[PDB]
């Protein structure tokens, strides 16, 4: 009956039911003392507490203990009443195989689980999944569908092209690359010197003003991003359309590109979850 | 019983039988992740997903692979009840012969395939083939049967002659030449600068205003096409009717000739599958 | 006085002057801790690491920061004392008009560098080019040059046809196409399971046996790189010389080929340079 | 004062002043990367790349572009120190007429041009235009003078007959047929099969032996070229004298015919042009 | 003349000259009656009781007081009689410029000291620093020299990676994580029901057994050693060389990891000592 959508991510989980919203990736099974004041999930016995800790860098996200989170997300978008849903996952445009791996243990499945103290249950009537990218199309406006568009979801580890020609893909492809390798990289020279720097704590930093990022050390991530896209598409043409978080990380600079045609989509934190929610109301409803 | 004309092409695929249509020639067995979503086809085996990728160059296009397009065109006009069907193949007017090469492998014969997922089956009662250009007679006004008339086929590689007295053929040729070769032209000064295009996604760019294409790089090849003709015929004599995609890619340039008769086919795309069709009607009903 | 010839090439440099051979292409500016132990140039205060890291994929190599590693293979390959030079470039067979865009910035140009510490310092007489492939001819034997051959250079991402007649030539072309896109094949089912591989760590894995390569897999990207090339050239004719590295990887498979008349080079890794070598003494010894 | 001869020719051009010689008619005004290492000519901002590409298969040669051709062979025949010469132009002896619309584009014209890259400049006095066939004549032997002969020029696509009595022409022929059909006629079966041959790279296969061309295949060819004459001349009279390359193609078999009185010209390809050359020495000298 | 190495390390000290051995990191500045019992040293006024006391958890190991540890280490390993040395230290592989910092503070200085009341004095000709990990390659075994490895020394608190080619560092980098935080975590749990231990005072209650570790506490911290070394490393590729104390804290469950080639390093406690040592043999000797 409802309908929601879940973007796993590998440092952010975004979610779309009844209740929209986001929270972080981070999981950690650690004992924690003070179990009121977080945000945690028990799953036949085994406890999480989501938002702190670590990040699980694996890769191949059908297997990474995609447990805790989805649950969580599910309780925190839908309500308390709600029973049957539909989930509509959104993997990698190279690993939609992996669905069978993922339709197997959960379609048909009865979830109980916590939820910070109050017990509750969820059933999931059929599950569905789609690749990351493509769903970010359908979010896209009408000016932009009739052309021939590359959906370029630039993830925190993935790169996901799409190449769209009239309301038909043509490429698909996925490249390991993203913002974490930033991240590793500012932490290599700032963790060098006498800092115990990490992955998890350098985003806030540079919120905050303690990482000197320097205008130029942008400029090499975008071209390293770039130097890995032109065997597979040539920005000039398939006018584009750039998705996830790392964009936002870049649109200032983004927009300064010797490229004839393109754009950085609004929301493009939440576009890989708004094509696929109206993607699935076509489906079902 | 129903009857069904195909015509491979080497850019494009032109078919007509319970429903007329046509797609790109593009043929490919590289792996593909999300293949929900692409016009695929296994046989035997093998997929091939079509539509998208590779051109398959080969001249002689009795053994370039004429495998999966077919059956594709096959389902795509057809419906699946059908089960037997009467097929009328179009080779080049110099490659006639290698029909035997052709009939000894599809004739009485029951191919099996998926057909994105939805398997199915068909049988051919009875295998046909066809001169490409003298095909498109058939087709033509009957103001123009009656006079000495010379169908210049103007493919994307191969030129067919077939000039006809009234009602009765006299020349045959084919000639090495077409809109590929232009293409070739074209992206050996565009990728010599800095670019990286190929012949398969640089129709495209001339669509959609990237390619600025100037007036006499078409003059060129039309003059190139026809100082290749004129040891067969003589335009001035023989009213031409001008078929095939590569006349519309000329059609605002070829009616200002210094030519006394002619004039470019009516849907020419699908001139050369229409008449055949006709002949097909002629032969078994 | 002394001369060198560098083939930069896309994933290997190749260097040929007092001292002769090769390395890899990869470049990174990426800051490094363990700086003693690496291969690293530094040229007017920007580093880098030559041999490990990306694989800078542009086109068009006249752009590509030809730069720490053309320093790098001229102190490699000659010795400190050197100090004026002739150097012999070897751009692709369709992109030698970019030789203004070269020479511009290197003639008569001093150049001081680091190279791991012990700076110094290299002046270049004159600078010359020569286009990929044709090159190659000149390290050929006799016994191939009186004849009509095809010189077919495999290269990582281009393949570069030159057809010589009697010591003319007649043909000269360019496609993009190499060993470069069998990798992205690849790693497109290999990274599709749950791995991570990308296209700079698939050709060792390859050579220490983790990446079960098909027989078929070879055939396939020979009978893509041989559907590219029929309507330049029909290799039945014109005796070919295959070189470039790519068919040295495939040099077991060209020689069962239905051809009547071939090779491969020997040497086929260096003969590009070779060749390039004696034309440069020819012209200025 | 010099004095220099052109016999364009559809698929051979030969010239004769200074220094004699003769080259390929192809010419291709397709673009180039490699210009260094053809030979090629730029008039007026057009360029063309002699020796390479197309034929211009263009009947009534006093249009068919002319132009780059006649300057190439202008340059290599004379030096660069020479301004003013004497043309002796070589029309069939069917278009002498044409040489009005001939003479007025040349008289008395300063044309200035490239000659691979060392521009140059170069007048004519006055033009001057010879039929074919007629020419070849005076460059012939004594012995033959004396008597009632046919020279019979075999050219490409052109047969010229002259019948000469004692010093005074009587008749005076062109018929459209030589070597060229000859070629079409071969690809017309080898094209067939599975090839892409054409009439422009066909010759060279004869002559490396790849095409087995039997021996009744020429006796078809030269039963046709008297299958023509039979109406203007009776070859069992009429001492002939056979010039053109196409009797060099067949004086093995033209020996072996029932005729009482005939020769082969010695030097056939360069006759028309020797002959010629004595008729300009004697007007203006 | 001699020649001595010393991992000053974060919980345990590791030295090796002409004797060999090992001891505990614990440095107490804390004032203590019976001194006479105790392992101390006095250096220039300020006396420093070692294997007892707090741990000097700061990380950047260049400034932590490296100074009673290293002075007790030299009188450890060599006799009274020798006055200089040549010292091999070894810092992690991301910290390596801090050497700057470190030799301008020791080489060529003479040190006098106690050493539990026999005063004593010391000179280094001249000092030297490797990187951890990268100096364990040189005591590994010929068999694993060859192949192309990645040294993983899992400290505790720093996991250093070194991935060697053929004789040939690539990847180098450091990660804030090891033994500490495992520690940390057993007494996150232990402290809190009603205990007091902590970091210091745990691995020996282990071993003594009365902190009952479950087996799968071991698995947790694997698995978390192993979810941060995916981004830089992939574990099944490059056969890896474990060391490290903390490799021996977990060999029994190293061993049944689904890796397809590895290997925990003998005496993994002091092969980053051991390799070292050959290291400063080939330099000095
Ligand atoms: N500057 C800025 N950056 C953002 C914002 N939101 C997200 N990001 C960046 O986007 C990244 C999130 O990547 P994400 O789309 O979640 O990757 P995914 O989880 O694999 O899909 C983070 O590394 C952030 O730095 C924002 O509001 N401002
Ligand atoms: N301008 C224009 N060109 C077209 C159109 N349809 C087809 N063409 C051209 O026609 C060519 C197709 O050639 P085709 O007839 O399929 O060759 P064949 O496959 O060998 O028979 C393409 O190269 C197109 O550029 C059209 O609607 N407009
Ligand atoms: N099997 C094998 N392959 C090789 C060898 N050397 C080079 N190659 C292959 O040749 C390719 C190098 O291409 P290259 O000639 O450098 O392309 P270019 O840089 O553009 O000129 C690599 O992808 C290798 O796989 C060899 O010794 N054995
Ligand atoms: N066997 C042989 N044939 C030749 C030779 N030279 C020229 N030919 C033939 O002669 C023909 C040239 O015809 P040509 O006289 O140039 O015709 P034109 O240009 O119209 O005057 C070619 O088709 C060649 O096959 C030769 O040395 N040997
Ligand atoms: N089970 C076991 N563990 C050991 C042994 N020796 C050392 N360890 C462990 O190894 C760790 C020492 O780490 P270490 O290599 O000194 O880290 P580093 O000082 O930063 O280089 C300690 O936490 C011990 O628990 C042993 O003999 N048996
Ligand atoms: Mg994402
Ligand atoms: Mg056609
Ligand atoms: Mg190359
Ligand atoms: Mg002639
Ligand atoms: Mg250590």
């Amino acid at each position: 009956m409802k309908i929601t959508v879940v973007d796993l991510g590998n440092i952010n989980v975004k979610y779309v039911g009844e209740n929209k919203g986001r929270f972080s990736s981070k999981i950690t099974n650690d004992y924690q003392s003070y179990e009121e004041g977080f945000q945690r999930v028990e799953y036949n016995g085994i406890k999480t507490y989501i938002g702190v800790g670590e990040l699980s860098r694996e890769f191949n996200k059908a297997d990474r203990d995609y447990m805790a989170q989805l649950l969580y997300s599910l309780a925190k978008a839908n309500t308390a009443d709600t029973k049957e849903i539909n989930l509509t996952l959104l993997l990698p445009i190279i690993q939609m195989k992996n669905k069978t791996r993922l339709i197997e243990t959960l379609k048909g499945e009865n979830f109980k689980f916590k939820f910070n103290g109050i017990d509750r249950e969820i059933k999931i009537n059929d599950l569905m999944v789609l690749p990351e990218g493509y769903a970010s199309y359908y979010s896209l406006d009408i000016e932009n569908k009739k052309g021939d568009v590359c959906i370029l979801d630039l993830g925190s580890r993935t790169i996901n092209i799409c190449v769209l020609e009239n309301a038909k893909i043509v490429k698909t492809n996925t490249i390991k690359l993203g913002s974490f390798d930033f991240y590793s990289k500012i932490k290599s020279l700032e963790n060098a010197k006498g800092e115990d720097y990490i992955e998890e704590d350098i985003q806030r930093l540079i919120d905050n003003g303690l990482i000197k990022v320097d205008s130029k050390q942008y400029i090499e991530f975008l071209s390293d991003i770039l130097n890995a896209v032109k065997p597979y598409v040539n920005l000039k043409t398939y006018n584009t359309i750039f998705t996830g978080g790392t964009s936002l990380m870049l649109k200032e600079y983004i927009e300064k590109l010797p490229l004839n045609k393109f754009k950085v989509h609004p929301n493009a934190l939440t576009s890989n979850v708004d094509g696929a929610m109206e993607a699935s109301k076509k489906v079902w409803n």
